[PDB]
């Protein structure tokens, strides 16, 4: 497999849930990463390094994800709902002295990164989410059309083993897919192929595509609930807050990104980017250029 | 190797201008058809089949596409696979036998061809079964979490083509008896006739097969839908006689009150729950027996 960060150091960070992996780079105030599905910390290779000119830059596999160890799941799916996940993340950034920093998300990482925002505000100093909406605001909003344009929600949400089952046939198949379709151009000229092997060789894994399946379980049930108490409880995120959609991007597809977080933060800005779902690989320069501005502005 | 579960019933290959159409014939008297659906074929009426042929002839068909029926050439509508055109196809069928009146009963996706035929066709009817569905455009307007996450393969088997079609055969097998079993309310395979469950396996198990079962979910996420909505836009109900059964641990009623539901679309419709999960005519055979041979006769 190809080093994709240059420069980068790498670490296992111990945490009572197991091994952390992250490239670290940069100097300044620290900024965590985080990536999702179906993908790894490599899915970051493109704007770290214009972000390592300011800030230490950790780039994090999620929990199960990547080179992360992979925690036992049970009949709650505990250990991969994102406000397990966000307990493990805090725990590895006290390993490395951080306990106040930056956190930007992608897909599943910007779960983690705001519910880490609802559980524990004091934790950040400033949060920015890439091309989602709460967990809770894709399922209220699950009529015929967005059934059929987001299906892997409910797919991958059935109770095992059929999901693993079904993509053990052909895996290579499935995450070249999964891809190729959120990207706008609809292929998969977007990505580095150095990069397409990490998240190819990650996918060939039963064990790593079980904890894709239990990350899909956790979003359909227990990951639900706890919004659900959040929204109707009027509990908002305290913390400055960026949010960044693509144009094409599955977050659009839904409502209106800007007027969504409005009600879930209480000091939030957002942008569109023209790209699609994976907006640091279809759109580098933009996605860090946005990136940088808002970490860095106060 | 597989076993003719309907001793005393013949064997038609009936044809149509569309294909060929298998259906077991037996019985004595006027016309009941009956249809099957996803993902068994004709054989799972054999537990019911015997007892209706004492007062009727009783013409058991595979649904076109299905079983040992021929399989239609799809397009970019899925045209032949939907609701409409199948509906269509089984009136031509039934007229190469010189039935041209006569009486329906469907489950699951030939409960949809039959009231779908209704509406399009409602004086070839004269009374009208159908068992543990309601109208297609309401599972989609009641489509929610929880209902998302129940009929899932409505959403999955309703891709652009490959992507399911390469996902089912990964395991083949192995869906088609998850499909059953977890339908069930025991569980498990255990209501199901051993010989019958091959049936069902041999015929998931050939790829072209399991092609015409995703052209028909395909079909049933958009033509079907806009068919039921003109239909329900313009105030049509059913005005053939109409008998609903469903599960009391069955699909339809898992989001809805069945008799409430349809009594928007039919104007005269009586029904009944039945102690049993989704496969009615297997899992309680002799209490849908009793319902239909009442119902009909």
């Amino acid at each position: 497999l190809a080093d994709l960060f240059p420069g980068f150091g790498s670490e296992w960070i111990n945490t009572s849930s197991g091994r952390i992996f992250a490239r670290v780079g940069g100097d300044g105030p620290p900024l965590l990463l985080l990536h999702g599905f179906p993908q790894t910390h490599v899915m970051w290779h493109r704007v770290a390094p214009k972000l390592a000119e300011r800030f230490k830059v950790i780039v994090a596999d999620l929990p199960g994800y990547g080179w992360s160890d992979m925690p036992e799941s049970d009949e709650q799916h505990t250990p991969y709902t994102k406000r397990a996940m966000a307990k493990q993340l805090i725990e590895a950034m006290e390993q490395l002295g951080h306990v106040h920093f930056a956190l930007a998300g992608h897909d599943r990482g910007a779960r983690v990164s705001y519910r880490l925002a609802l559980d524990s505000p004091g934790r950040l100093s400033k949060l920015a989410v890439l091309d989602i909406l709460p967990t809770y605001e894709y399922w209220q909003r699950m009529n015929r059309a967005y059934a059929l344009k987001i299906y892997h929600w409910s797919f991958l949400a059935q109770p095992a083993p059929l999901p693993e089952n079904l993509l053990g046939g052909d895996p290579d198949f499935y995450v070249k897919a999964k891809l190729a379709s959120w990207t706008r151009a609809g292929d998969l000229s977007a990505f580095d192929p150095r990069a397409v092997e990490h998240y190819r060789i990650a996918f060939a894994d039963p064990m790593r595509r079980h904890v894709m399946c239990e990350d899909y379980r956790a979003g359909a049930y227990a990951d639900f609930e706890h919004d659900k108490i959040d929204v109707e409880a009027g509990n908002k995120i305290p913390v400055p807050m960026l949010a960044l959609w693509g144009a094409s991007g599955i977050a659009q597809s839904a409502a209106t990104p800007l007027d969504v977080w409005r009600k879930w933060a209480s000091d939030v800005q957002g942008a569109p980017i023209e790209s699609g779902h994976f907006l640091p690989e279809e759109a580098p320069d933009q996605t860090a250029e946005a990136l940088v501005r808002f970490f860095s502005a106060a």
